[PDB]
């Protein structure tokens, strides 16, 4: 099994670790991970996790999603990738389970 982690990069070091089905970012208090950023949608992007697969989906946010400086709808995440939205930078890191 796999786990993934998103770590922000703004020297908080604050940490999820994604949960089987939908994990929501963004700025709203019904988001999974947080973010105190108003460049940020309040619900931003979805990341969709299954245990093996994590697909990110940008939720029709107001100033978009970034995976490696690269604009998406969705992308299937992979170890190291970065994600930027609004101000805020968020490091994906899969470990395994067990």
């Amino acid at each position: 099994g796999t786990s993934v982690t998103l770590q922000l990069d703004d020297g908080s070091g604050r940490t999820y670790q994604l949960r089987e089905g939908s994990n929501i970012i963004g700025r709203g208090q019904d988001a999974q991970f947080r973010l105190p950023d108003t460049g940020v949608s309040r619900r931003h992007l979805e990341i969709r996790w299954d245990g093996q697969v994590a697909l990110l989906a940008d939720l029709n946010s107001t100033n978009g999603t970034t995976v490696n400086n690269a604009p998406v709808q969705e992308w299937q995440l992979a170890d190291g990738d970065v994600i930027r939205l609004g101000h805020s930078e968020i490091i994906v890191r899969m470990h395994p389970l067990t």
